[PDB]
């Protein structure tokens, strides 16, 4: 029941390869890692890969979680309305024309955040029509599928099964074991 | 009497080559081409290497085929006041500042146009401070010769000699023979 450190250190044993072959292949991605904490995961994701310089469009009923990373590492926040994508291409084109704040030079990157199933309305995300505007604007696409996962689709995959999506267009995938899986952890 | 056409054709004798090392060597640069006409030389150069999303500070009172070439290329102009430094700085700062017009990208080259000696009012060009502003903001820098050269300096090389400068911080030199030579080109 005793860990070393670490993952870096010593901390690593066999089970967690194995863990991690196994998510992946499950997922349906080529590579994945495994954590002690989603809040944590989430927490600790966009400070790394982030800068200042890039922009986050998320969705105004994003996980605390998400609002905590992103605040960790410096980049610009908008929202769009829940459930309207007519004003996310707009919010879009406007971004890319108007350029960094008073400086006016153009954004370095554009993440677009999204849940797969928002646990506080029961509605899904327009993962199809997302993945439209992120192959047309060049853009880039993080789900959280901490309530989809394991428990839709018909095998039980998420959102990507539920539309027929290739889990290929969706550049980070994240979610928890907590939720449908009786186990504590994040991948 | 007869040439026989276009120097890259079958134009170019030894007397070209002659004239060309020896017209470098007076004015105190590496290399230099010589031309039949002045306006023509000054009509055909920025066009060559200039484009439509750089910018071009020049003097209210520069000559015509200054303009002309200026025109033909297809770069954007602001003038400054003649005789006047402390514009000519501010004009810097705000372009660099604001990009490129409806736009606001960077600008991709910025260069500096005046005269050694303008032939209406007398006056020279205040060189040292062009000189540090040029290696301050890293501009570009390019003046014409046409009454300077032959005519003015402790030994008659122009406004380089009559200031001092090495004639290294200047990027492009031009004149004509017509005005103090008794002959007629450019260079």
């Amino acid at each position: 029941i005793q860990s070393g450190g670490p993952r870096a250190q010593i901390g690593t044993t066999d089970l967690h390869i194995k863990a991690e072959k196994l998510v992946a292949r499950f997922i349906g991605k080529e590579d994945a890692l495994v954590f002690s904490m989603g809040y944590g995961t989430n927490a600790n994701l966009f400070n790394a890969f982030l800068d200042k310089k890039c922009l986050v469009i998320s969705d105004e009923l994003n996980h605390t979680s998400i609002r905590t990373g992103v605040r960790l590492s410096g980049a610009a926040v908008r929202t769009f309305k829940h459930g309207d994508m007519v004003g996310l291409e707009k919010l879009i084109r406007e971004q890319i024309v108007l350029g960094q704040p008073k400086t006016n030079r153009p954004w370095k990157k554009i993440l677009i955040c999204a849940e797969g199933l928002f646990s506080m309305e029961g509605t899904l995300c327009n993962l199809p029509k997302l993945v439209e505007l992120k192959k047309k604007y060049k853009c880039y696409l993080f789900i959280d599928e901490a309530h989809s996962i394991g428990a839709m689709g018909p095998t039980g995959r998420g959102v990507c099964e539920i539309f027929g999506v290739d889990p290929k267009d969706v550049d980070i995938l994240m979610g928890t074991f907590t939720k449908s899986f009786g186990a504590a952890g994040g991948y």
